[PDB]
């Protein structure tokens, strides 16, 4: 009565009763496989079968823990959850983020690596043990996540499920960690258009995209999967220049995101809206909304704001530190957990000089000898991840916006066609992901 596993498709009602006795049988030891993943294109009734799965868990009596790459991401998962019935304040239930669940900091090895890898935080007692674990975003699953998560089978939880598009788009660094490309993962698929999804012209153009994508068929250009849709058609509209474009982001009162392909015009977009809506001169003020391009440490290293987290500013004050640079002293709102975060942000005026003493700590560290390399090393990390590298919240990159979702999105195209004649699948995937972050209208300007 509560939840009608017969409007189900035939795929989810078996991804569900499979996975479910997976997981029971993983109880006792007996599992055919360890890890799964769930694939699913939007529209796919992913995560309508994600939060069934969820409730039949904590029903059978079964602790679970659900990940979500960010603190935002756990907010939006755990209305997700309320908007099914489930009760999310179970103490069988174990929400959070996924770098919170594995007990993970940054660590360059000092006891060197050129780049910070996750390890286990020591003196950490406050573990979570649970039987199922879930990751909601596979296209965030790198490496070292995923290695870590593995590693905790068998101590901390039973089973892992990972849940994804396998149409997603993956780091520069890390194409070969693709969770869905993984052959020891047993993989479920849905692979159609459920229904209240089956009429809606974006899902629609999206699947013309997919259907491009899995034979290798494509179009002379990126430009001509949408020569039906003009600015006659709804859902889908063409845009003629960056003037109309404005005109109608301006005007437009629903909840809306901006995004590009390349930094550089993500970068003028938000410069542009930010000055337009409060004409502000300092780096930060007091409305402003902050998208971490990184994840920010302390000295020690212990995680403080995850990567791609979104902050709103409460308080912000522009002072000098360590006797040298101009920065922003930043005061979070409360999150989900009753925690106000604290984070410093470098001002523009200094990153010269910042960057000269990066620099001569850089040369100094790889001339040095004896003991002092690592003391050496240790400077140079210190000052390199000292700061917060920090975006305005008006655009973004397409690459950094899946798993977020808005009412109307504004898709500058403009350029994609070069991109497209030297990757045809990756730019598919681009402007697939591009127009799903849209529920109801997209705009899009092309060349």
């Amino acid at each position: 009565m509560k939840h009608d596993l017969s409007s189900a498709t035939e795929e989810q009602r078996y991804i569900f009763t499979d996975f479910i006795k997976q997981a029971q049988l993983a109880l006792k030891g007996d599992s055919d496989y360890e890890v799964f993943a769930i694939q699913g294109f939007a529209g796919s009734g992913k995560t309508w079968l994600s939060a069934l799965i969820i409730d039949e868990l904590l029903e059978l009596g079964m602790k679970v823990a659900v990940t979500s790459p960010t603190h935002k991401a756990v907010r939006v998962s755990l209305n997700m959850l309320k908007n099914n019935g489930i009760d999310t304040n179970s103490p069988l239930m174990y929400p959070g983020t996924i770098h919170h669940f594995l007990n993970l900091k940054l660590d360059h090895g000092f006891a060197v690596t050129t780049k910070a890898k996750l390890v286990v935080n020591k003196f950490n007692e406050c573990l979570e043990y649970v039987d199922v674990l879930i990751v909601d975003e596979a296209s965030m699953v790198s490496g070292e996540l995923y290695d870590h998560a593995l590693k905790t089978l068998g101590d901390r939880c039973k089973i892992i499920l990972f849940i994804g598009d396998s149409y997603q788009l993956l780091p520069v660094d890390d194409e070969d960690s693709s969770i869905f490309l993984k052959d020891d993962i047993f993989h479920y698929k849905l692979t159609k258009v459920v229904r209240q999804a089956e009429d809606n012209i974006i899902i629609a153009k999206s699947q013309e995209l997919i259907k491009a994508m899995d034979q290798k068929t494509y179009y002379p250009s990126v430009n001509d999967y949408f020569v039906n849709i003009t600015e006659d058609t709804e859902g889908i509209k063409l845009l003629k220049s960056n003037v109309e474009l404005f005109e109608l982001y301006f005007s437009d009162f629903k909840d809306k995101m901006t995004g590009a392909y390349t930094n550089k015009v993500v970068n003028q977009f938000n410069e542009y809206i930010r000055y337009t809506l409060y004409q502000e001169t300092k780096f930060i003020c007091d409305k402003d909304e902050l998208v971490f391009q990184e994840t920010y440490t302390d000295s020690k290293g212990n995680i403080i704001v995850s990567n791609g987290e979104i902050i709103e500013v409460a308080t912000c004050k522009l002072t000098t530190d360590i006797d040298k640079f101009k920065i922003w002293k930043i005061v979070s709102k409360k999150n989900e957990l009753g925690e106000c975060v604290r984070f410093n942000v470098l001002d523009p005026s200094s990153y010269n000089e910042f960057n000269d003493l990066l620099d001569k700590y850089l040369a100094d560290a790889k001339i040095a000898k004896g003991y002092d390399r690592s003391k050496a090393w240790k400077k140079y990390f210190k000052l390199k991840e000292k700061y917060a590298k920090v975006r305005y919240n008006f655009s973004s990159t397409i690459h950094k916006l899946q798993g977020s979702t808005y009412q109307n999105m504004y898709f500058d195209m403009r350029g994609l066609d070069y991109f497209y004649r030297m990757n045809r699948d990756n730019v598919l995937r681009l402007v697939y992901v591009g127009i799903t972050r849209a529920s109801d209208q997209v705009f899009i300007l092309q060349d």
